[PDB]
């Protein structure tokens, strides 16, 4: 019955509107430092998109976006972002995130410090390879599956084991991250942000805004192909990384998401209308109907279904095939 | 293998067309308490809905109806409603009521009692106020989420607090029966029967009946949506009902009716259809289209789906608007 | 890190579409078994269809086959069936059969001696009475459960009743190969297969191929109806097996092959499409609407609401009429 | 219906007083694995005690002993140690190892390759450095407890941490080895074997066979606790190491050893007897007779109470007696 | 708050001090029900005892018993036996019977009923051939396992599968009841009741009682080890029936009278004592000094390390040799 | 890794045989609020023991030692008692105090304010009635037993009830204190101290020390079993209070304790040997023999196994023999 609170989960299905519902389905005291922690990511990605601001403000900002969290009246008005409102409404947050537990804030503090460092340095540099793709998406994406790691642990609703796995707590961040990148290509190129990695995109035409012309078609959609194989690597860790949960709340915060990407990348796989406008998730087999994505074994077969779809349309004339069979022969044996 | 109790089944799956499926996948001896306790139920609500019966014969048979359960020849061939034969043939009905665990029968006593006594209370009156709309859902259902509460810690199966907190059980109770006398307005008007609270539609026009007319739609709505908010209050207990279950056999039973009571309300809010034809409920977007009912996270990322749902369809100019966002705020807090 | 084993799933998914997902998704050493107990039962059975092979050579291949196993070599290059693949490169198959634990093998081997032995028995012959019916679905399906129960039970991973009831495993065969039998009428007439018992289509038409002709579609149905009703006899059995599974992802592998089933029984049943083009499975109720089919009280709520879609269906001019009822009775009773 | 794996148990009992029982108490396949790892690393060890052979012969031998695991027909019979039967009957051993799951095989095999490497180092020489006798340890007992870890996590019954820490795993194999070592003094010395670090022993005595003469007891018991206090320093690991485990069987295996070795470690601490005869593991205090090693908080408290019985025996007038305080010190502040 | 429950338990205390304390420590409705269900066993065996009740008086008894349990007044004050107290204070125990819900009480009576017929028909004849050791083994404790199971499952805390599988609960039995009729021979010969299977001990003696003399007493230990292999059998089942089980009350409560037995065996085996007196159970040595019977993987290593004491004193002599070690090899594998 | 917390388990072991090993095995921040606790109480209790501080220097020590818990600087050098390195280094120790979690401290310090005025008011006299025995074991015991209770509910490892029902929680205390007042009455009177209740010996002897004597060892016994009668009443709090516990730290730490005392009694209950020297405890008979007291199940099973040891030796002509044989008839029908 706290009017910040109340104002925190009003903030929460406002911008995380799709995660929104299973946070708050989580546990006892992991159910705040969740929707928080989700607040300020969301709050302190904001800050890193609104390109009206100078890079050498957003720097200094990004980099001490973490020390604001124990700024009572710390605050941001001059930002003109659709989320815009976390920034301006921020002390809220930070009161709230302020009657957090310790074991919780050192967490999430620590978290906005790194992020926000890495944030930084990709300020005024683009996505140069694929082996630094993978850098990006951990300061944006990975740190933060380690992050709600720690706090599953944190918060003794999950075995210690959650926290200290972070290369796989990494990848379960990465996947989404490389899906949601995949998915919104040309939303991000219609607003002024490249994020494909090069040395990829590059073998295939010589600006990665080609790709949203025409007479390309070909070269656009091979691309896409090959960016989703590494992609599908991050399967083998996501279920590993599930398969160790025990708790069910935390279990279908994690599980939903991973499965939402594979029912993307496996609509968005070899899909030209990866370009016209947006993908339609279509769901899977005759089988997989009588499955929610709550236990494992649903979990998995859901996504060998999924790996099927994709396995199924893998053309020869592309270059990206074999790896993409070599994968997903992987995902089946493991 | 009883000649009886299997006519019993029949019967059950002959009314209780919504509860049939889940009463019967009920564990060992819920199974038969509640099936048979459904039955009599039903059979106390087939007569309070025969109108051929005079108000000098029907107080009656309501009171005295607590113990008819021990008259081995009752019956009541004098009945031209639907479910009769479950008068008729009440015999076989309240034979296998005797062959129950006197703990089990203790209780389907106590409440035909208590019901007849608060149904028959209203046999001549409306429902005026608010209040007296609760009290009315009370003694029609309210009374019946309590006995399965007792029941459910009768057989061990669950703890003893579910039977304990009768007001939790109540709420159960309520938030189905509103959300039907909601639903079912128009077919309850053309019926004759008015269950709609009198200090609230008579704010909007000066017949309950008037909402069927297509002229007042505007206004029916506009109460409609305050009804509705009204019903929205039992969630939180609905949820503190349901995780407080421990047997997944119970859990479906009370999750599912709830569940589908809430999409229900969803699919109704600021919904004209109510008072032109049948409401058809749908489920939740994507995130809500990977889970089911059966496990409590899940059915709090149901609730907590179909309340945005209603949050976002919500009119400024709506009377009820704030009183909406209120609690919609205080669920998706709490 | 095995070609060989990589190789085997591939075969897997390229000839089941209908389980290669469940199988997968099995736990610990269920995984490989049931995979490679599919791939030789599978290839045995592309020995058993392959036409363009003369009795007087197809016998002993089906008589031995089971011994094909323990030969590194053996090979099967003269097939021109769909899943020929699986005949050709069973060197890959068989040489992953001897990987397998010990106890699995004698399980597999036992299984595919026997199911040789019976189909060798059925190629110069079709189905005359209901009790061969059984004998053939035994054969093809139901040594197919119990050969599975075996596994299950040999791994530890379900309780080791499941194996030794082997009456009960029969059934869960038996009620999955009938319905197939009965949904694919079309199918099998139009390429020389008689499948339906003739005991029974034979008090309905002449010959099997005149449900066919429009001018007996009544007659059909009417036999349609009567095998519909011989199959629902093993539901009870079905309910009693998989109430005894305690691991979930044999659970699921189970349960979800068996729902689907009883869905199809109960979208076929009176339909008289069945004798045009295929039938659809529609949805499961608007209650079956927010469970799937991952938990048996759940599953056992799914059943019974097939089982009234099917009670509200059964025309009182049906012949079968009284059976119907009397089991889809005997069924809900217990 | 195995023969060959019944007679491998009976040579893990003949060859295994310590642990043929929590081995054959293991879950399922991790059941064989041990057993046969167990068993080809006694051969392999067999093989490198035996002083009748040559050293330009057995090198090849150790060299090669992971080769032969998979040459069915492999077998020594000039071997004159005692457990020799494993290396005259390896076939059946090899036989049922080549049967285990490749997963197993890949582990068990990759850790024999290494552990003969090493043992071959060492033929020609004497253990000399603490840094060297942790080397030696490191290729006997060390990549044992790397090899069983690895086998653990492959089984899934264990976490994937547990085989990719190798620190603490080896940590767990140095501990129980240098016990050993530091226990079988006087057997050894009584043998022509050397295991006593040089660097330490010989700064007290001139040759090792001198702790053996009644008349250095008092250098004897001195060094003794030395090299005990040497090994204390793993116990921080241990307790870390068996923290992790989640599984009953395998905790077993695991703790109580470790909790022998320590009550080893503990008997032996300034006890004259080491160079006289056995030394007797009289159990620890009052409140561990009530305790029992299968639970993580209770061998948390029989470690601690062995500390505390070593604690307050330190004489002042030890050589070591500031470093034995200051690990106690660090084991209970940890 | 009961004085007659509370008369039971004294009595469960008096005549059964192997079990009482496991019994007291189950969970729930389990604990009333099995203290009620091992007086009436122990009143329906003491009826079997007295040797002082004739053969056509005893069968009435044992036939009917059950019905007794519902005669509110039944008793029995006849008996000479140093049970008796609750034969003679039976209306107490019926009492509390009639208390207990109704699913226990339709299996206390069937096993009571069913072990009715069985002592009856034994009565008249002695155990022969091992077949017939179980089929007596079975009405006097194999029963009981089953009966055991399904109380477990009635009572919701266990699994229904484990009431359900009465062959390995039919074993648990069997193996108890051998390992004190093996251990209890000098006990039974001095009181005129033979339950070692004849055709196995007339391969070794005229008369059973033979092996109470002191030069027959090479072939008295082979024939103890004849049987001992016999009851080791039961072991496979035994482990799987514990297995199964899931509460930590009925898991104590059904583990340790196993161990109990396994120990008295290992003790036993090849040892002459038997024929002299009393054997004291030795315990655990190195890995069992910090296990103890309450967690399955504990509890095989115990049992693994008991079958190996036994097969390290298996003589290549005795005439069971191959049989002993061949068992125990499929216990260990 | 701080010094002075290292100090302070140095301390610990030396100050504590019985609970050292427990306490250091507990989980999280029970760890450290424990070993502070009984830090603290050690010295406060030593304080209380040293008969060479004066009355007059002394009262003020007690009624004011939870003071001289928050500065810094306190300390006494003045002990003679042995343990008095905790009172001198008193300053190391309220270093750790003030770094527990506030909500620790409230209950230390109100456990060692109440405590030292309790000890105070026993300063001049000895323990009269058997009203005032308790009131005694509560001030040196029972408090105690608050005081642990009381932490492990703050630190959320144990439901709040464990805190909250203090009635219990005192018992726990007074057993193990009762108990150890009997065990030792040669060692106390070989210290002029009396802990036996005057109003309970008074009547068999004349002065409590005349059951030294060989002559009064009837009336010495008997008085004993009245004593340990008593005592025995408090097993029904135990068995409630133990059955209460979900931490398995906890659990240990608790049961150890009372099942040792309980073995106490009944190895004392009508022994001689209380009057002439030291009784250890007799081995677990037969049925106790395989089990630890690590789960509930097994300690009631070691208690009632306890109970039978005494319920056994009483004999008909105990002035309290019938007093015995109730309460054990009480515990066995509870
Ligand atoms: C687990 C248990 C105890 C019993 C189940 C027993 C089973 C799996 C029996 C075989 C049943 C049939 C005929 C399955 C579909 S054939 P298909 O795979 O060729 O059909 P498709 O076209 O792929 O869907």
């Amino acid at each position: 019955l706290s009017s910040s609170l109340k104002t925190c989960y009003k903030y929460l299905n406002q911008t995380s509107r799709s995660f929104a519902a299973v946070i708050q389905a989580l546990d006892g005291e992991m159910r705040n430092a969740v929707c928080i922690f989700y607040l300020v990511l969301r709050a302190l990605d904001t800050l890193e998109d609104d390109m009206t601001i100078s890079v050498e403000k957003k720097v200094p900002l990004l980099h001490n976006f973490h020390s604001f969290l124990y700024q009572p009246d710390w605050r941001f008005m001059e930002s003109k972002e659709k989320d815009r409102q976390v920034l301006e409404d921020f002390p809220t947050i930070s009161l709230e995130f302020r009657n957090l537990a310790e074991k919780y804030q050192t967490v999430i503090a620590d978290i906005c410090r790194r992020m926000g460092i890495g944030m930084a340095e990709f300020l005024d540099k683009h996505v140069t390879s694929e082996q630094e793709w993978d850098k990006y998406c951990h300061y944006v994406a990975g740190l933060v599956g380690i992050g709600l790691s720690r706090l599953f642990s944190a918060s003794e609703f999950e075995d210690p084991l959650v926290g200290e796995d972070t290369e796989r707590a990494n990848s379960m961040g990465l996947f989404l991250q490389k899906t949601n990148i995949i998915r919104d290509y040309l939303e991000d190129q219609q607003g002024g942000r490249e994020f494909w990695p090069q040395e990829v995109w590059s073998r295939y035409v010589k600006k990665l805004g080609d790709f949203a012309l025409p007479e390309n078609i070909d070269l656009a959609v091979q691309c896409l192909n090959e960016l989703i194989t590494n992609a599908l690597h991050h399967i083998p860790d996501v279920i590993t990384y599930l398969s160790r949960l025990r708790n069910q709340s935390v279990f279908n915060f994690c599980a939903i998401p991973q499965v939402m990407a594979i029912a993307t990348l496996a609509a968005c796989y070899n899909n030209q209308q990866v370009f016209k406008g947006a993908v339609l998730i279509r769901l899977g087999q005759a089988v997989t109907l009588m499955m929610d994505a709550t236990n494992m074994p649903a979990v998995k077969a859901i996504i060998y279904q999924y790996m099927e779809e994709i396995y199924h349309r893998i053309p020869d004339s592309n270059p990206s095939s074999s790896k993409t069979r070599q994968i997903i022969s992987t995902i089946r044996t493991q």
